[PDB]
């Protein structure tokens, strides 16, 4: 159970984005139905009044929270991966449009899930804004909690992989467009009952065997991190 509070740009807090530049749902409950229209941008996908200005190469940091800013972020039971996707805003997230910029799942080197490191990072994870065409974009940040994922939701609706999905409205101003954004995958549709990484038993299957759901990270992606970029409590 987690939500995005807002974003940072080059380590500068853009301030509370909820219902402003984030297409905030009404609560922190997960999406679980893989075929739901709610897979695109969660249950209340509409244009919000603001879009955060960025340039290609900027560090764009998403900041999550559970109940209040810079709290426990997400229950520690909610082990799983984190991804970030981009689509042109004109699509409203419809069609074959989502391109993956970032994936982190289970890190063998430090024996931790992305969500574990998200909590340590005070809810902050970043991407480098890619060299796509200037314009308006949706950045879809997705946490998959796998603590009940041994079942398919389609078999047992009380269980299933949990998707915490947040779409931020970002405007890319300066960009050399050296990596034009290609077509991507649809949400809903990219994840199905048979997709690797959706049905996974964290209790009995080693995390060193976990493969996050495709698609793979785009060749044009510039990278990211899970790391605290700013101190919320210095406000
Ligand atoms: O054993 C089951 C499973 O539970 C996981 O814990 C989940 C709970 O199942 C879930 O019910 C709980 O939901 C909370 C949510 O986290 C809170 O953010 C929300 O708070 C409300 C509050 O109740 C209202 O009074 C107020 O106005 O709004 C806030 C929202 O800011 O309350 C909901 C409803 O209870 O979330 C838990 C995860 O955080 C365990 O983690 C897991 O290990 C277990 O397997
Ligand atoms: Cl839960
Ligand atoms: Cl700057
Ligand atoms: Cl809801
Ligand atoms: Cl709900
Ligand atoms: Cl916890
Ligand atoms: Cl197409
Ligand atoms: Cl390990
Ligand atoms: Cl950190
Ligand atoms: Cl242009
Ligand atoms: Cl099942
Ligand atoms: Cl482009
Ligand atoms: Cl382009
Ligand atoms: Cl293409
Ligand atoms: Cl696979
Ligand atoms: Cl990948
Ligand atoms: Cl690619
Ligand atoms: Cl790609
Ligand atoms: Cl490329
Ligand atoms: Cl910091
Ligand atoms: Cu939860």
């Amino acid at each position: 159970h987690t939500l995005v509070w807002g974003v940072w740009v080059n380590g500068v807090d853009q301030g509370d984005g909820r219902n402003i530049y984030i297409r905030s749902p009404p609560n922190n409950n997960p999406v679980k139905n893989l075929t739901s229209p709610d897979m695109t941008c969660n249950v209340d996908n509409r244009v919000v009044p603001k879009s955060v200005p960025v340039n290609a190469g900027d560090t764009l940091t998403f900041e999550w929270y559970h109940n209040t800013r810079d709290d426990d972020i997400i229950a520690s039971s909610h082990h799983g991966p984190i991804a970030v996707y981009i689509a042109p805003a004109a699509s409203n997230g419809q069609g074959n449009v989502w391109v993956k910029l970032f994936e982190d799942a289970y890190n063998v080197t430090n024996s931790t899930w992305a969500v574990d490191r998200l909590i340590t990072a005070h809810g902050q994870h970043s991407v480098v804004v890619p060299h796509v065409a200037p314009g308006d974009y949706l950045f879809r940040a997705e946490i998959i909690a796998l603590h009940e994922a041994d079942s398919l939701y389609s078999q047992n609706p009380i269980r299933g992989a949990q998707f915490y999905i947040s779409c931020a409205q970002i405007t890319i101003n300066s960009s050399d467009d050296s990596t034009p954004l290609p077509a991507g995958v649809p949400f809903p549709g990219a994840y199905t009952d048979s997709t690797p990484g959706i049905q996974f038993n964290i209790y009995t299957t080693p995390a060193t065997s976990y493969v996050a759901p495709p698609p793979s990270v785009w060749s044009g992606a510039l990278g990211g991190s899970i790391a605290q970029v700013g101190d919320a409590s210095l406000e």
